[PDB]
């Protein structure tokens, strides 16, 4: 049999440095995980041992830490080139800086192919970008070849800033003719590498004839065979076996996110490229694996410009930014309003004639706001100041919630009001009135929401059966602060931009800010 | 006797072209007035006839039309140089583009002295600006000399953008030692030329010993001896005679605004520089005076870049901008909210530790909003589009109003509700609730206002005895739309920036706008 070792990462999201167990800042080095210097050690060890190795990335290297804010993808090309990645699929967050922010730092500087079969360009962009990403690449591996076919979330226009000159086609529709073309070119081993999420990965494995393996991402899916090595709870076995429409067993893999794990799948192929067997497991990149000293020293050199950037003025405030618990856990606070306005600004995407913007609404746990910012330092706001407000390394995500779910979340917001608890919600595009004399669960007396399917934004009563898009912290999307109804009832969840970066970009855009408390939250 | 003819302009406010009778756009050329080409004809005629002539400007050439938006003061230096002005005092609006926007287009390019005795600089600015404006200039006139001593409103920090490196001193305190110094240098004829308003001009005439004549501005004061030639109603005789503390009769002059009139005062001096007599009147620059063909042709050449600018994209909207009468005369309209947000943004000035900003509040007659803007032209907004919304050539002014006055204005706003009348008010920094079932004059049931003397802006009930700063159209400050209570009860009024320019700057700053209707105005 011909044996291939697939090593794979996805949704690394700017975790160039080692992290804590929860993928936020590394505080206790001896317990820290991931980062590219540790990944280099482990990939080097595996490449010593296994003859036929591919190292693949399923997208979303962009967006997540100050590394991306400052280096804008140059860090991705540089450190993925140092690791000698064999191929990468485009993720949604590779469009966060527009097509121009993908072409210049990443497509022009990567020394490996960057893939997506379901993105097409029109106009002058088509000539500008031609061949800078590819539908597939055929790579030599020992004396064999392997075809790698890329794909990217059809939803990317709602989840990033790709512009109006790219079209994201249905994945399966685009992939099939490319896979059939590779078989006519005598390429009998085919990996589908792409960035649409675990549910679409299973559909691709099921329906795209000739795909042997699916390496996916986007959904931060953790798969494992056995007792899990850390806190992540598996969504299924590694690999996840799909039975294809033509009767083949097709492994589907993913490797969580944030560079915490290295995916590792061993495939045995027969002479005709049929999979005989597949087995493996993600490897937890814990402190038992040393950081490569060379890569670490390069990371430490690149860190200097981050430390310099962290104390630069982003913009000014002329108002005290009240991020105190005594305000933000009890009533509308102007820091809360600022953060939710930045969250809605971050989620302005290209719109139909059918909506002014696809999302208008924001909730934010007040316990997630961890500092005020004083305006008496000549009004300056720095990244360092924002990192005190937002220290947890979260994201501002996009969910779809029925009105009934969101009414339950606002009841939960005040169910035990008066204890300085974190679940009290700050808001944008929502006006809420509580009556704290009512029974817990019946305290919301008015709840009005800003329309999306309207040319003039205005407020209407929340409808229990209607599904709303909402921007909220990943902490809440995952049921933090007791919001089990959000986790259990949400209809869609896509991870968004780094919390600090959302607020820093908005302050930079606005130059001078003066958020008010204006009656988004009232008590009767 | 030695006879001097003083020709003088003030508060020209970018009226380079001839205007209508009300100083807005010229529509019927045969009835149009002012403009620099007509002023040139009349000044040339007077200089043929009178041996001893000074042509003086008392400030506020900057700000008023698209000329200033595009040329940023280059037009002022160029056309005041073509008219051969002898001297200009700095006005408050000469600081609208900061000190840098005064130094580069105007102070470096004017071929006449620019004066102010009561502005001092500190730090590196002092060395940068030294001698580019002067406290006074001694000018030869025939075989005599005349001293011209400048002054500028002490209030300029609240009325423009001078920065924190200039100090505006009390006028009389600064002027006196300069006037006494000129008398020690055998300069016995002294004109005080400056920009503080008619009330301060009278105080200067009264209290600054040795001033022979005061030529003023800022307050747009029209003075006339006799039956007035047009629609402006005189505030007093021309000249206005002040009896000085030392017993002299000191003429005070001003010449309205907008280049409609040329001030003309004849002074007879004795050998010791004592005024024997003074007489004159402003000259209405009507269509009986021909536009100089050379200056007109130069104006027409400079107009090309204005016409080009007028159709350039300033920014984008993703929302319909609802400037319809059916909205803006009946309820909160999002165009109204946009314009009032731009008015408050325009009035962000340097603040104490005592306020986040000196003004927080805005009212705008809904009948003053004359068009919507459709978002379906790729979202583009041009100056031409804004000029359809705001066609009247007004300004957004700063007034001080007692709470009682403003409550009367909100009652007037709905006194005859339901007829599509213009007085219905759009707002910023005010939340109002009407109950239209109540009697006219008793329909305002809640009126809350955004604090200024606060580090976190928030809303509190309006207080009847408290004096509020409010930004509002000059049309309303002057009692338009029946707001006689505003005109009759206001405590302070300063003219502000051109209406169109306020909105264009805000849209340019914001890049992408999405104003909502959000409950600033409600009906019970
Ligand atoms: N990882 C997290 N992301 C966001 N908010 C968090 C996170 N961890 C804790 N919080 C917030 O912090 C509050 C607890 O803060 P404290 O009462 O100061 O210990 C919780 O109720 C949450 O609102
Ligand atoms: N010069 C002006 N400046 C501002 N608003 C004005 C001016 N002239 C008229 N208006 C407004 O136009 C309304 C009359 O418009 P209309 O009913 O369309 O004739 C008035 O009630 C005012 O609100
Ligand atoms: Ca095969
Ligand atoms: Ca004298
Ligand atoms: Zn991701
Ligand atoms: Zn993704
Ligand atoms: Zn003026
Ligand atoms: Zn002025």
């Amino acid at each position: 049999p011909w044996e291939l070792t697939i090593l794979h990462t996805n949704d690394v999201h700017s975790r160039l440095e080692q992290t804590s167990e929860d993928s936020s800042k590394c505080v206790d080095a001896s317990r820290c995980m991931g980062g590219v210097a540790r990944l280099f050690t482990k990939v080097q060890q595996i490449r010593r041992a296994e003859p036929n190795v591919l190292l693949l990335d399923a997208g979303d290297q962009y967006q997540g830490t100050i590394w991306f804010t400052v280096y804008k993808g140059a860090e991705v090309a540089h450190f993925m080139n140092a690791l000698r990645y064999d191929a990468m699929a485009l993720g949604n967050h590779e469009f966060d800086n527009g097509v121009e922010g993908l072409i210049e730092p990443l497509l022009k500087e990567a020394k490996f192919p960057i893939l997506s079969a379901n993105i097409s360009a029109s106009g002058p962009l088509a000539s500008q970008i031609s061949g800078l990403y590819l539908p597939y690449k055929v790579l030599p591996v020992g004396d064999e070849v392997v075809g790698i076919v890329g794909y990217t979330s059809k939803e990317t226009p709602f989840l990033s800033n790709p512009g109006t000159n790219l079209v994201f086609e249905d994945e399966i529709t685009a992939l099939q003719p490319e896979v059939d073309k590779l078989k006519t070119l005598n390429v009998n081993k085919i990996i589908a590498l792409g960035h649409s999420g675990f549910e679409m990965d299973k559909l691709i494995a099921q329906k795209v004839r000739g795909v042997d393996v699916v390496v996916g991402g986007h959904s931060n899916t953790f798969l494992y065979t056995g007792n899990p090595p850390s806190k992540e709870v598996p969504a299924g076995k590694y690999p996840f076996i799909v039975t294809s429409d033509d009767g083949r067993k097709v492994p589907v893999v993913q490797a969580y996110a944030f560079g915490k794990y290295l995916g590792y799948l061993k495939i045995e192929f027969d002479e005709r490229g049929n999979v005989i067997s597949s087995h493996g497991n993600p490897i937890l990149l814990d402190s038992s694996i040393p950081e490569d000293p060379s890569i670490k020293a390069d990371i430490n050199k690149w860190r200097i410009k981050l430390d310099d950037y962290s104390t630069q003025e982003l913009g000014k405030t002329i108002v005290y930014l009240d991020g105190s618990s005594q305000s933000c856990r009890f009533r509308e606070c102007n820091m809360g309003n600022l953060i939710c306005d930045a969250m809605i600004n971050n989620n302005l995407r290209h719109a139909d004639e059918m909506f002014w913007n696809h999302v208008s609404m924001c909730i934010l746990n007040g316990g997630g706001i961890r500092s005020p910012i004083d305006e008496r330092n000549d009004g300056t706001i720095t990244w360092e100041n924002l990192a005190a407000v937002l220290p947890f390394g979260g994201t501002f995500d996009l969910v779809q919630l029925k009105g009934s779910t969101l009414k339950k979340a606002f009841e939960h917001s005040v169910h035990r009001y008066g204890q300085s608890t974190g679940e009290f919600l700050q808001v944008g595009g929502i006006h809420v009135v509580y009556d704290l004399s009512r029974k817990p669960g019946d305290r919301v007396v008015k709840l009005d929401v800003l329309c999306t399917s309207c040319r003039v934004p205005s407020y209407d009563p929340l409808k229990m059966d209607e599904v709303y898009k909402v921007i909220l912290p990943n902490f809440l999307a995952n049921g933090g602060d007791g919001f089990q109804m959000i986790k259990d009832e949400l209809l869609r969840h896509d991870s968004g931009d780094q919390d600090i970066n959302v607020v820093s970009t908005y302050i930079s855009k606005m130059k001078v800010i003066y958020p008010a408390v204006e009656g988004r939250i009232k008590f009767s």
